[PDB]
């Protein structure tokens, strides 16, 4: 295994790659479906028929489908990112997974092949209450057991990254099993603030299902890899 | 004596703490001042003047200052560890010592009070050959006999770390007189392998000084102590 995600973003590594075309985000907020506990996090899950919603752009060859987005946390503020940047953790971090519609036939295959998925990655640091969130937030009191899911209505995944949309970018992999190394993280550089009490009840979740030990959902996150010998590109001087 | 060590490390012995924060461990390699021979076992000691090299976080309300690390081996590459897990103990052992330099004036006084030190226990296992001892096992013929000394030049500790990080936790004593109940516990659930010539080295140390008849240096590990009433809590689950 050489291409492992997470890592530790460090500026000194980075190199400013001025042949990066924008990076085009453009979600269909009516292919939300679903949100659900997984045993590990919680994921909110799309349709990904619908062509239109998806990213391309930045260091895609071509377009890539939307098809969830999960986040990772700790069991106190002071942790619970995968990523980190300059050795620095941030309590949180949302994770977009798109798909390489053009090279594979479908989301599971992809899942495992080279160039099979695409993903952002977003800090959450704390700071003022996010509204888009509280959508989410309002709901997990209906999921606090694994496997257990809720309805979602039309939800714009667009509305939880941050304004300024520079970014790092590298190869890696997947940060839960099968740990493939078929991904192109895109992590952004600017983080966007929540409320503590957003954040709060995140960490109401349980890895158990119904009638089982009450087993806490907190810690969800991988340990940071090594580079090795990766280029991690920056889309910023 | 209620805190004593090693124990043996059962799983059903651990509870896991996710309020652990992260354990940093950073080290200045160029603290390095020699290696000698004690009588009991071999030392790589450091110079503690520097109020960076060592460790914080997990387990610790405060930064421990790197002192020194040795090994504890065995007759034969069956056994050697102090410690054991589940019963299954280790051809070799290294200890890496901190002190609290927050409560403490210096070392001496720190290694026998409160909680005047942090010990991380790592495990020896016969495998791949390991680049980083093999600077130490280069110089033991120089430390043969007793109270022999050798100059050493930078060495970083952590080269002899696992690349996983997960650890159990516990509090304890030191395994060599006074056995004082000063040490909280920090040992790497993962090996660090190392090759059986690297392993039969350490075999050719001396328990007698020079002039004296060859007294060979094995089996200087304490034997298991009972856990009592004592919480062994894993940073992992
Ligand atoms: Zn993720
Ligand atoms: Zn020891």
């Amino acid at each position: 295994g050489t291409r492992q995600s997470p890592i530790n973003i460090q500026w000194k590594d980075s190199v400013y790659d001025p042949q990066l075309a924008p990076l085009r985000v453009s979600y269909d907020a009516a292919s939300c479906r679903y949100l659900w506990n997984t045993g590990y996090f919680f994921q909110v899950e799309f349709d990904d028929s619908c062509e239109d919603s998806g990213i391309s752009g930045g260091p895609l060859g071509n377009h890539y489908r939307l098809k969830q987005f999960h986040f990772h946390w700790g069991a106190t503020d002071e942790w619970g990112s995968e990523h980190a940047v300059d050795g620095h953790t941030y309590p949180a971090e949302l994770h977009l997974v798109h798909w390489n519609s053009t090279k594979y036939e479908n989301y599971k295959k992809a899942s495992v092949g080279e160039n099979g998925l695409a993903v952002i990655g977003v800090f959450l640091k704390l700071g003022a209450h996010h509204q888009a969130l509280q959508k989410l937030v309002d709901v997990l009191p209906e999921v606090r057991h694994k496997d257990t899911q809720v309805a979602m209505g039309p939800f714009d995944p667009s509305c939880l990254m941050p304004a300024c949309r520079d970014y790092w970018t590298y190869p890696g992999s997947l940060t839960t099993p099968p740990l493939a190394e078929s991904v192109t993280w895109i992590v952004q550089k600017t983080p966007v603030e929540v409320s503590p009490s957003q954040l709060s009840m995140f960490r109401t979740l349980l890895f158990s299902g119904r009638g089982e030990e009450e087993d806490v959902m907190v810690n969800n996150y991988r340990p940071l890899q090594p580079l090795r010998d990766r280029k991690l590109r920056s889309s910023f001087r």
